[PDB]
C-alpha cells in the first residue's frame, strides 16, 4: 500500500504524521527543534522516517513543510525561525541519505493546499490560505494547484509594507515602524502576527503583556485592551483590503495563533466593505477546518 | 468557418477587430467612444458587429475588453472612464441583438491573456500583465488561465495604497496623497499611470507639463526631468517589488502609454532587487509584443 509521511518544521518543535491510502493519521510524534546543530536538525527527520519505515514495514512518499523558501536555484533555506537550518541544502540531503525522492514546501502553502483539498473547496476557483501565528504567511491556490512563484515567494504577503491607510490608523510620522526578520522595515510581518499584536499594545500601553492576556483583559472589558482590538481589527481589515484588491481570492482560510481569536471572523465581514472597492463582494472567510494539523497534512498531500 | 471578433473600449475611441482561423487579423476600425448618451454607445457596437458579419458573410464570436469590472452578479458595470456605460447590463443588452454568446472582460485581462498566448510565454506557470496608461491595471495569468476573482477585480492593482517605502521616499507626511476616482486616496492608479507621473512632476516643479514633455526633458538631461524621472523610476520600483512579493511572477508584461518609456526596461532590473526578498529572483520583465493590439486580441481570444 501507500502511505505518505509530513513533517511541519517549526522554530520550536518538529511535528511528523504519517496517512494511508486512505489518508487516515495512523501516527503523530513530535520531536523539539534541534538548534544550534544542523547535524542534529537532520538527524531529528530521518530518525522519525526510519523509526515509521519499520513499524508500518514500508518506505512512504516524503514531503516537507518548513517556514521560509527553498532557493529554487541552489536548493538552499532562508529561515530565520530555524537558526540550524538555514543555508543548507536540505531537499538534497535527505534525498539521497533516505533513498528516495523529497519534497520540500513552504508552511503557509502546505496549510493552503490541506485547507483547499478540503471537499467543500476543491472545486474554488481560488483559495487564500492565510497564517496569522509567529509571522503572517499565505499561500495561494487557484483552480486546485498552488502558485509557488518565480523563486517560490508568492504569498509572502507578510514582507510587504503597511499600505498608507493603515500607517494614517496608526499615526502617521508617529506610527511605530517595527523592523522586520527580512531587513526591511515596517513589513506587516511585525503587526498582524501575535508578535506584532504584542509589540502595537505595547507601543501604546508601555506594558509587556503576551497576546492571550491582552485578549484575556479584552474579555473583561478592560480600557485599553479594547482600544487596543478595535485599532487592530481596523489594520487587519486594512490590510487585507489592499491584499484582497490584488488577489480578489473566492475563499480566505485562517490558520495560527491568532486565528483562534473568534471576535476576527465577526469584524473582518463587518469592517472590510468600507477599505474594498465599492464593487467589491466579500469571500468566504472561515477558520481553519484542521486545526493545527494543516502544516502535516499540506506536507503530506505534496506526493497525492 | 470561425471568425473572432473582439472590441477594446476606451475612454476616447473604441477599436473593433476580426481574426480567421489563423489569427490573422482581417479587420480594424476605430470609432469614437460616444459619451453623449448610451443609445449612441450601444450602437457603435452593434453597427462594426453588422458591417463585419456581411462583410466576411458570417457572424463569428463576440469578445469584449472594457475598463472596470461587469458585476459578478447582475452584470452592471463600473467604469468611470466611460461616463456612457456605467450602471448598464452590457452582456444581456448585446446577447440578445445579435442573437449569440457575448462574452465580457476587464481590459488588463485581455491585455495579459493577448501576452501569455504568445508561443515564447505558453507554458509559463504565472504571467502578470500590467498596464501603465491613464490607469494602472494587472491581468492576472495562471498557468495560461486568467484568474478574474470573487467579483471580477483581481488584478485590481491600482487601487491599492501606496506602501510605506514609498511614502518615505516621497516625504512620509510631505508625502503628496492624491485622491481616486475609487473615492479611497492614495491609490497608486493616481502614481503611477502617465496621469501620475504628471501629477507628481506639477506636486514638485508647479508646472503643468504632460507626461511626453517632461521625458523629451529628462532626454536633455534638464534638472527638474531628471530628479522627477529618479523619483518616479525608484518609486515604481518600490510599488512594484511590494506587488511581486505577494505574486512572485514568472513573468511581467507591460502595455499602456508609459510602457513606451523605455529607461523603464534598464531601470526596473537595477532597481527592484533592493526592495525585494533576499531570496527573490527577478522575474522576466517585457515590453508588450503586440503594441496597442492586446485589449482587441485578447477580447477576440475569449472565445478561443
Ligand atoms: C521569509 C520568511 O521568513 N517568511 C515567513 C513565511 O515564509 C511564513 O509562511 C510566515 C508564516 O509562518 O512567516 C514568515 O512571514
Ligand atoms: C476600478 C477601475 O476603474 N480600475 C481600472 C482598472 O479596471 C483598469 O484595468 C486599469 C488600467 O486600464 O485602470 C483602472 O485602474
Ligand atoms: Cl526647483
Ligand atoms: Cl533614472
Ligand atoms: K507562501
Ligand atoms: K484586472
Ligand atoms: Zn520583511
Ligand atoms: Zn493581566
Ligand atoms: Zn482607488
Ligand atoms: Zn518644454
Amino acid at each position: 500500500g501507500t502511505m505518505y509521511y509530513g513533517f511541519d518544521i517549526g522554530g520550536t518543535k518538529i511535528e511528523f504524521g504519517a496517512f494511508d491510502a486512505d489518508l487516515v493519521r495512523v501516527a503523530r510524534e513530535r520531536v523539539a527543534t534541534p538548534t544550534e546543530s544542523y547535524a542534529a536538525f537532520l538527524d531529528a527527520i530521518v530518525t522519525l522516517v526510519n523509526n515509521a519505515d519499520a513499524e508500518f514495514g514500508v518506505k512512504g512518499t516524503v514531503g516537507i513543510g518548513i517556514p521560509g523558501i527553498a532557493d529554487v536555484e541552489t536548493g538552499k533555506l532562508l529561515t530565520s525561525n530555524i537558526p540550524a537550518a538555514m543555508g543548507h541544502t536540505l531537499q538534497r540531503d535527505l534525498e539521497e541519505r533516505l533513498q528516495r525522492p523529497v519534497k520540500i514546501e513552504n508552511d503557509a502553502n502546505c496549510f493552503a493546499l490541506s485547507e483547499a483539498w478540503d471537499e467543500d473547496l476543491r472545486g474554488e476557483p481560488s483559495v487564500l490560505g492565510l497564517i496569522l501565528g509567529t509571522g503572517v504567511g499565505g499561500g495561494l491556490i487557484f483552480n486546485g494547484k498552488v502558485h509557488s512563484g518565480r523563486a517560490n515567494i508568492a504569498g509572502e504577503i507578510g514582507h510587504t509594507r503597511l499600505p498608507y491607510d493603515a500607517l494614517k490608523l496608526l499615526g502617521m510620522e508617529n506610527a511605530p515602524i517595527f523592523p522586520c526578520g527580512c531587513k526591511n522595515s515596517g513589513c506587516i510581518d511585525n503587526y498582524l502576527s501575535g508578535r506584532g499584536f504584542e509589540q502595537l499594545y505595547d507601543h501604546y500601553f508601555s506594558e509587556k503583556l503576551s497576546a492571550p492576556e491582552i485578549i484575556a483583559h479584552y474579555e473583561q472589558g478592560e480600557r485599553r485592551a479594547v482600544q487596543h482590538v478595535e485599532r487592530f481589527m481596523e489594520l487587519l481589515a486594512i490590510c487585507l483590503a489592499n491584499i484582497f484588491t490584488c488577489l480578489d481570492p473566492h475563499v480566505v482560510v485562517l490558520g495560527g495563533g491568532l486565528s483562534n481569536f473568534e471576535l476576527i471572523y465577526q469584524e473582518l465581514p463587518k469592517r472590510l466593505p468600507a477599505h474594498l472597492l465599492h464593487v467589491a463582494k466579500l469571500p468566504k472567510i472561515i477558520k481553519a477546518r484542521h486545526g493545527d494539523a494543516g502544516g502535516v497534512r499540506g506536507a503530506a498531500f505534496l506526493n497525492l
